[PDB]
């Protein structure tokens, strides 16, 4: 299963941000807002979560094999992965998700803060003209081989088009001593 699928719990889904390792064990993120729902996922078991303030969680793969280090395109192709980095603005991205498939777009900001209401507040996200949908979060927002966030939240949707918030992925990989692979 690769970056932007599909994870689920009971009857709530959400998207795989990245495949990890930590110590070599295979794990992958996701947004901590579907972390918190529960610690039973299609692919393995909660090992963090972290939501709001942040938004990234981790789950540990009960099937080691499963951990396929690139991003789902949603094509029948895949974008291999190989590193992490930090955004900048301007620069040209994707983001993957299992609602929405593959969409492209643009960092317009950096560390923005997000009120989710009820849900509560957000600090430090990247913000795109990317759209998205539910189902879309937790999925992988990469540039190329360069792994960048984790789809958050955000407003519109891929028919009127939006402004979309990630959490960077460099935090949630020092939060966990994980590496991408």
């Amino acid at each position: 299963i690769a970056g932007g699928e599909a994870i689920t719990t009971g009857g709530s889904r959400c998207s795989l941000g990245f495949n990890v390792s930590v110590n070599g064990v295979a794990h992958a993120l996701t947004a901590g807002h579907c972390t918190n729902i529960s610690a039973s996922w299609s692919i393995g078991t909660r090992t963090g979560t972290s939501f709001p303030n942040n938004d990234y969680g981790i789950i540990r793969h009960s099937n080691p094999a499963a951990a396929d280090g690139r991003v789902y395109l949603y094509n029948g192709s895949y974008q291999d992965i190989t590193t992490a980095g930090n955004a900048f603005v301007g620069q040209a991205v994707q983001r993957s998700g299992s609602t929405t498939g593959l969409r492209s777009g643009s960092v317009t900001g950096l560390n923005a803060t997000v009120n989710y209401g009820s849900s509560g507040i957000v600090y430090g996200m990247i913000q795109t003209n990317v759209c998205a949908q539910p189902g879309d979060s937790g999925g992988s927002l990469f540039a190329g081989s360069t792994a960048l966030g984790l789809t958050s939240g955000g407003s519109g949707n891929c028919r009127t088009g939006g402004t979309t918030f990630y959490q960077p992925v460099t935090e949630a990989l020092s939060a966990y001593g994980a590496t991408v692979l």
